[PDB]
DNA sequence: CTTCCGCTTGAC
DNA sequence: CTTCCGCTTGAC
DNA sequence: TTCCGCTTGAC
């Protein structure tokens, strides 16, 4: 007897915090998410397989009362859990402090029914002083966080499982949409037709080698065209004139010496890279290092479980005042007194307290990379490079800001009748800045002599709007608030799956299906897709958490319609059942797989439709009989849309 | 018959 | 052996 | 269906 059972989400947190308790206390893990709802009607039990609301596993009609099932993935989990329970004599329930934290926390006290004292506690970090501090104040469940989670809960289930069923009736069976989904995929979907409408636009220059390379800045009265003047259509936006193939190559010019107009100097400050996240470690981690996403994420549990790092799944790249401290005192104890800031450096994001911190050295003292190579290497030198790169960051983003100086000359020339004009920018480090840990000759005086070495007609052209890749989607996911880290990696394989979105090299092009349900969204349930959608919806589980709104007073205006209470904006008006009745029956499912792109020479429309076995072109035209009999080509994915011009959109046609 | 977001990957 | 291609990030 | 950077430089 006197033996306690501990239940933390993670495994690592679960392995540490055994590691620092010893005997009387057993350590589990819940794997994340014990509960959940059912994910088909032929999931619940055998009470409500005849109830309409299966289908939702929310009875919305008796005041959204959810129905929750142990996930299949955690049965194993569970039964552990269940069996320990018989061995101990106090339940501790230390979950994460957030609202997904206290669901756990909830459904693992519905799920276990424990007959003995059980005490609700949180910590931050696994050190003895958090251990204690947390143990000697522990509180109850906190129903106001669990109902905001529920609330989010239901609305991600109500969203998927209600418009889903518009989509399989107007466009294809199976497909999907989502609150992340088909934001996420929207976000790609508008890429790819900003690139479709744009048009390039070519110009010229010369940047020849007058260890010194300038270039062409301006001809006579006029400037040089570049990249900057052109808009998306090709269009110079409203004095300087484009130099072509064949004027540029006019203004070649053999040997002349040339002048110098301006020399001016002026300093600059860098500023060093905030600490580290999940989402920044692994692309440096990739990058520098030439690690793989899972071969850093493996190697960095390790790290953390050994007591060298922090906990690695983090969206916070802040540092506490134990970690400002120790990375402001290491770095004035090794390099100097003026290589620090004046005050501590807090690089704080967005959802703002959040329990998370960043990836950072363990401990009140940091050890340099230096004490620990003689105590990683081997099998372990892979580890070594992870906490030198996790040390590197740390204590750089403490130190003073590295200073530089510029130095914009100006080359003069002539050529015939016209005064033309040259510049180049150069650099230099004048200040030792934090890329100490990580991260011929250029004097000229205003006046001298210059003769040209090599000359060359520079081809240029305005290239379109660069697709996402799978670190700048997450990138602008989060600067919107969309999605989590432990979905980000998630959602990106799920749009793919049902064919969203499909990958060409490290860019995410989307399918034409994609462009379909982008549309029918867009101009049917533009709520639901806004890109603002989840922020607000936020802002509104805050007051359902703070104990300013009730769960089932928000669900009910969200789905039924209504002015009182949170305002929310499906609500307002008329509710998510009414938004997708009207447009069960109101969309005309064959104008909504019609992919519209262009008219060609007769001007007559081409459109891409969403078929059973895939998409094709289709357009339609005058046949033998003057009637109009239609033109289709079976569209291959080896093209992507933004490829798909008149021509080929013709080549297929003619095929 | 489809369909959602979210949560973790220890060693008994 | 004799076979081939989205340039993305982000300086200051 | 083997394997892949740097130089310009968004702002």
């Amino acid at each position: 007897s006197g033996r306690r059972l501990v239940i933390v989400e993670s495994p690592t947190k679960a392995r540490k915090l055994a590691s620092y308790l010893g005997s009387g206390y057993i350590v589990e893990s819940s794997r994340g998410h014990i509960r959940d709802l059912p994910r088909a009607a032929s999931d619940v039990p055998a009470k409500y397989k005849s109830q309409p609301w299966a289908r939702l596993g929310v009875n919305v009609d008796a005041d959204f009362e959810p129905l929750y099932i142990i996930s299949p993935e955690k049965r194993s989990t569970v039964s552990e859990l269940r069996g320990l329970l018989k061995d101990v004599d106090e339940l501790y329930l230390a979950t994460d402090g957030d609202r997904e934290g206290e669901a756990i926390a909830w459904h693992l006290l519905e799920t276990l029914k424990p007959r003995i004292p059980v005490k609700r506690m949180v910590f931050h970090e696994i050190t003895e002083p958090a251990i204690r501090a947390a143990a000697e104040h522990p509180r109850d469940l906190d129903i106001d966080l669990v109902d905001a989670q529920e609330t989010r809960r239901i609305l991600d289930r109500l969203y998927g499982y209600e418009v889903s069923p518009v989509l399989w009736k107007k466009v294809a069976p199976k497909l999907s949409a989502g609150r992340v989904q088909s934001v996420a995929t929207r976000i790609i979907v508008a890429r790819e037709r900003d690139r479709m409408a744009f048009r390039s636009a070519a110009y010229w220059d010369i940047l020849a080698k007058l260890t010194f390379s300038a270039r062409l800045t301006a001809v006579a009265g006029r400037r040089v065209a570049t990249g900057r003047d052109f808009d998306s259509l090709g269009t110079l936006r409203k004095e300087v004139i484009v130099l072509d193939e064949g004027s540029a190559t006019a203004l070649a010019a053999d040997g002349t010496q040339l002048t110098v107009a301006s020399a001016e100097e002026k300093p600059y400050a860098r500023r060093p890279y905030p600490p580290f996240m999940t989402s920044t470690l692994q692309q440096e981690a990739s990058r520098k290092l030439r690690f793989s996403a899972e071969r850093t994420m493996s190697i960095a549990q390790r790290l953390y479980e050994n007591g060298y790092i922090t906990y690695m799944r983090t969206d916070s790249t802040t540092l506490s005042e134990s970690a400002i401290n120790a990375a402001r005192t290491q770095a004035r104890q090794l390099y100097g007194d003026e290589y620090v800031a004046p005050a501590p450096r807090q690089y704080t994001r967005k959802v703002k307290q959040e329990a998370h911190e960043a990836i950072r050295p363990a401990g009140e003292t940091f050890a340099t990379p230096d004490a620990v190579r003689r105590e990683l290497d081997g099998p372990n030198i892979d580890d070594f490079r992870l906490y030198e790169l996790i040390w590197q960051r740390t204590v750089a983003s403490q130190m003073a800001d590295a200073r530089g100086m510029t130095l914009s000359l100006r080359i003069t020339g002539m050529s015939g009748h016209q005064e033309v004009v040259f510049s180049a920018t150069g650099r230099t480090l004048t200040f030792p800045g934090f890329l100490k840990a990580y991260v011929r000759l250029p004097h000229l005086t205003p006046g001298q002599r210059l003769d040209i070495v090599e000359l060359t007609p520079d081809g240029h052209a305005t290239n379109p709007p660069a697709r996402y890749t799978e670190a700048s989607l997450v990138k602008a996911l989060e600067e919107l608030g969309i999605g989590r880290p432990s979905t980000y990696s998630s959602i990106i394989k799920t749009i793919q799956d049902r064919g969203y979105v499909h990958k060409k090299g490290s860019a995410l092009v989307p399918s034409w299906v994609a462009f379909a349900v982008t549309g029918l969204l867009e101009q049917h349930f533009g709520r639901l897709v806004d890109y603002d959608f989840t922020a607000a919806m936020e802002d509104e589980l805050d007051e359902i958490a703070a104990g300013n709104e009730r769960r089932t007073n928000w669900l009910n205006n969200f789905y039924f319609g209504g002015d009182h209470g949170v305002p929310d904006s499906v609500a307002r008006s008329g509710g998510l059942k009414k938004l997708v009745g009207i447009n069960l029956e109101g969309i005309d499912a064959r104008e909504v797989n019609s992919i519209k792109l262009f008219d060609d020479t007769h001007g007559r429309p081409i459109y891409v439709r969403v078929g059973k076995n895939g998409p094709y072109l289709e357009r339609l035209v005058a046949g033998d009989t003057g009637e109009p009999t239609p033109q289709r080509a079976n569209l291959s994915d080896s093209i992507t849309p933004d490829e798909l011009t008149l021509q080929v959109a013709e080549e297929l046609f003619a095929t």
